[PDB]
């Protein structure tokens, strides 16, 4: 229902912005072994 | 519109669980080549 | 309200889609390093 799609769509907005400071870490350890 | 939203809402949260699982093989190429 | 979260919609599509391409970045780098 719309509450239930409200709440749904801020769940994803918080999944991908942990996504993208996981994928953060992944790349500093990356550019560790790049620049090693 | 309504239902084109609800279904857009379903499809980006396949794409963003479709990606995590993309990182998470991306992160274990990553520590194999860390630990090696 | 209605608006917003057509907004909000949109704004994380692009953000999901951008992270997409950073981690097809990063997987072309780990590559070179895995075939290295
Ligand atoms: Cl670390
Ligand atoms: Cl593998
Ligand atoms: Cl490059
Ligand atoms: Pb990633
Ligand atoms: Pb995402
Ligand atoms: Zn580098
Ligand atoms: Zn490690
Ligand atoms: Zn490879």
């Amino acid at each position: 229902e719309w509450e239930a799609l409200e709440k749904k769509l801020a769940a994803l907005e918080s999944k991908c912005q942990a996504l993208e400071k996981k994928c953060q870490a992944l790349e500093k350890k990356l550019e560790a072994l790049e620049h090693g």
